[PDB]
């Protein structure tokens, strides 16, 4: 169920990168490309998906609780940028 929980998660490497296309809910788009180029451990990945007029992105824990919820591999941090983005997106 991870492969349809966003229509625009691509996968970007054949190695497991699970970071290409549009993985942002918003208005029109949301264009955060987060490769994350660990084995196995979700921290450490590089998630800096540069949207909202910045193309290069930053480390985790921009938000006050961005890095908060970062228990679950990828699926659960995919499935938990919406809800983050929500936040923001009422401002």
């Amino acid at each position: 169920s991870l492969l349809r929980q966003c229509p625009l998660l691509l996968p970007q490497n054949r190695e497991g990168t699970a970071y290409e296309g549009f993985v942002s809910a918003q208005g029109r788009d949301f264009h955060i490309r987060i490769l994350l180029p660990t084995d196995s451990q979700l921290k450490n990945a590089r998630i800096e998906c540069s949207w909202h007029l910045k193309k290069i992105l930053h480390g985790y824990q921009h938000i006050l609780k961005q890095r908060l919820h970062s228990c679950p591999d990828l699926v659960s941090f995919v499935v938990e940028l919406k809800t983050i983005l929500e936040i923001a997106l009422k401002a």
